[PDB]
């Protein structure tokens, strides 16, 4: 009957409201993703319980024991029955679950402590004193590990050897290394949470060049799920109708600090 | 058995190769969506046949009849297997044909002869000196017969009751009404067909402020078609091996002549 949402703590899409201790339930959080779910419950007609996947990891797909984690084994192994969340639409992923067509667009970018000399993956590329790395399990970690374009497989070859690791285990981790590291650390991560962080506090941090690719995040919904349609056609008729774009600017920038 | 590919002539998607007179069946084609269903094609196992639609038209349904017209009537009926082309993604065609994740990604714009007084969609709204239109049976001419967004409700308004007509057949005929209008008339499409413009001579158009909303392309198929599994799988397997940037540099930047 209730419908039980997976995400993820991701700011901005998913934060526990400064006073969650004293409110219940769904109540609890805030965020994009928070506004989304409750859109697309109602137009899909729907009651849910919004739940922190318990790995808080996206999802990947271990070699070696073949589990899926994160959010994506949440659905595969049937724990969940949606994830609203910053969730990458991928082939591999798309392989074992389904997915709406985006809610958001994006793409993989360099985020930089203000004042690195360093303008693009090229740059990043041609030089060593600058660390740079990834979120430890998602899709950019695989978008290196897997790209064929030269200053992508040379930034790879670097990262997955470099010692001490240059991967993080969360979003904010990569944020405040970045922060901490006196330019000598560059995080690269999606469009979209690097743009969120550029307009908070301490405003120390910046987006710098292009995005290396595009592409989108979508609802999730387990293969074969009876509410996979309807999701879909939620999603397509709030950003016809502008809410997509409106809770965008709601949670990135009339909210910016900067 | 053979499919048949329902696509329409739009640079730089599909065009007539120079010498066209002496080649035959899709041989005749070059593009962005001609490479691109050489790709969709191997990587799903069939042979294919491409054919312009009849109407020369995206896709509507007549508010009367609720007859389709375009490549989407034409997947709704069955005179075409898939359509690839750049058929934006809406909740309208959702609902009767089929579509794989975006290929491509995009917005509306503002095309402006060089040197008109606009620079946004508050812009053209605020004043009626300067004529705009959008093309005739498409999504862009939907977008704003569907909003509720002020300035969008406004330029509607004017639009759809405007003398004489400022819609356009085709994208050619709305360039063309720009380039020949002196600055009097701006035609409102999507982004990638308008940087595309742009960088084409007589290098006398240009795109002006944000794209209005973010959507994008995507391969169609009718209804429970045996190939929309696949087609779907291959969209993402193209985007990730970086084939649809590559396609996207080629027939944008390389070859621009401005
Ligand atoms: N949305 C990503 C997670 N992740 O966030 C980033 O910024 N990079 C990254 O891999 C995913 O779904 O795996
Ligand atoms: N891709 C659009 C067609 N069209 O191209 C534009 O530039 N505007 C517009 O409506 C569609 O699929 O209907
Ligand atoms: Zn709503
Ligand atoms: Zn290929
Ligand atoms: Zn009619």
């Amino acid at each position: 009957k209730t419908v039980v949402v997976t995400t993820i703590l991701e700011s901005p899409y998913v934060m526990m409201k400064k006073n969650h201790e004293m409110l219940e339930g769904n109540e609890r959080y805030e965020g994009y993703c928070v506004d989304l779910a409750a859109e697309i419950a109602k137009h899909c007609g729907f009651k849910y319980k919004l739940t922190i996947v318990g790995d808080g990891k996206y999802g990947a797909r271990d070699a070696d024991t073949k589990i899926w984690n994160g959010m994506v084994g949440e659905l595969v192994y049937g724990k969940a029955d949606i994830a609203i969340a910053p969730l990458t639409i991928t082939l591999v992923r798309e392989e074992v679950i389904d997915f709406s067509k985006p809610f958001m667009s994006l793409g993989i970018s360099i985020m930089i402590k203000k004042g690195t000399p360093i303008e693009s993956a090229e740059d990043l590329s041609k030089q060593t004193e600058i660390a740079y790395g990834t979120l430890d399990s998602g899709s950019t970690k695989e978008f290196f590990r897997r790209s064929k374009i030269a200053v992508f497989d040379k930034m790879w070859t670097y990262m997955r050897s470099a010692e001490p690791s240059v991967f993080v285990r969360t979003t904010a981790e990569g944020v405040a290394r970045v922060r901490k590291s006196k330019g000598k650390y560059a995080y690269l991560l999606e469009s979209t949470m690097n743009e969120y962080i550029e307009q908070r506090k301490p405003c120390d941090t910046m987006k710098v060049g292009g995005n290396l690719d595009s592409k989108g995040y979508g609802i999730a919904t387990p293969k074969g799920s009876s509410l996979g349609n309807a999701v879909n056609l939620a999603v397509l008729k709030l950003n016809e109708q502008g809410l997509l774009d409106k809770l965008k600017n709601k949670w990135w920038y009339d909210k910016g600090e900067c």
